[PDB]
């Protein structure tokens, strides 16, 4: 039984679903695969900022948003919302140490809580070194940024296409593929964990 997670690091609703990914990774016997879809492959300014989701995500999921994000990053004209570098960091963390899910959660915290520029290589290398990957992560990240990332995006978008999935977050359970009702479980990680346990029982 495999849980496929189609995500994008710059998708606010994926951050709202971060507790669901964390809860899923605690279910014994359940395999979890990450699929980055490449949502933004935008400079920060008038167009990118026009946020009203974010406070709604916080109301629904309890996920925190930091002042350095609201009043720092989203106000920084020279920041770029690029989904490719953070996705390559997730790929590299998974390739090096099987820490893809942990790296995605850390990336989202760096962006939404800390207001860091997750599209920049030094920030992603700093996050990898925080997770204890400083030996080899730089080379793995640069390697994953090229043709591995491109192939990963193409694979993810073909999966989205076959499932009729319009966007992120999207969870699909493979036993045969079944897309799950993620909106039902937003803000309910304990319900979500029990649902995945109940699927193993059935
Ligand atoms: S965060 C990027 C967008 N995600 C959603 O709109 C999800 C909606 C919530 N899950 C919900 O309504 O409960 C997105 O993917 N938009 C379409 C796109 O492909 O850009």
């Amino acid at each position: 039984l495999t849980l496929h997670y189609l995500y994008d690091p710059l998708c606010g609703w994926c951050y709202g679903a971060s507790p669901l990914l964390a809860a899923a990774c605690e279910v014994t016997g359940l395999d979890v695969r990450l699929h980055g879809g490449g949502m933004m492959t935008q400079p920060v300014g008038a167009g990118l900022r026009h946020m009203p989701h974010d406070l709604r995500i916080a109301q629904l999921t309890g996920q925190p948003f930091g002042k350095d994000y609201f009043d720092g990053l989203l106000r920084d004209t020279s920041a770029v919302f690029d989904s490719a570098p953070p996705t390559a960091a997730v790929l590299a963390a998974e390739a090096l140490d099987g820490l893809g899910a942990a790296m995605l959660a850390r990336i989202q915290r760096a962006h939404y809580v800390e207001g860091r520029r997750i599209a920049e290589r030094p920030v992603l290398l700093e996050l990898g070194a925080e997770l204890g990957l400083g030996e080899g992560f730089a080379e793995a990240f640069d390697a994953c940024s090229g043709e591995p990332l491109r192939a990963h995006f193409a694979d993810s978008r073909r999966l989205m296409n076959r499932l009729g999935a319009a966007g992120f977050p999207t969870f699909a359970l493979e036993r045969r593929l079944q897309v799950l009702d993620t909106g039902r479980y937003l803000g309910q990680p304990d319900d979500w964990r029990a649902f995945l346990e109940t699927q193993l029982r059935l």
